């Protein structure tokens, strides 16, 4: 799996 | 700003 | 903003 | 599954 | 699985 | 911001 | 800001 | 798995 | 800011 | 698995 966040 | 994943 | 998501 | 968001 | 946000 | 994920 | 991430 | 989060 | 990692 | 974060 991959997650990925940008805030 | 909030960014949550699960696999 | 929120971003939530699961496999 | 994918799953994107954006805000 | 794939989960990618951004606020 | 928070970034949180999980494989 | 907070990352955290768990494999 | 990856965990990828920038703030 | 905060970074936390677990494999 | 990888993490990588950054604030």
């Amino acid at each position: 799996g991959n997650n990925q966040g940008s805030n």
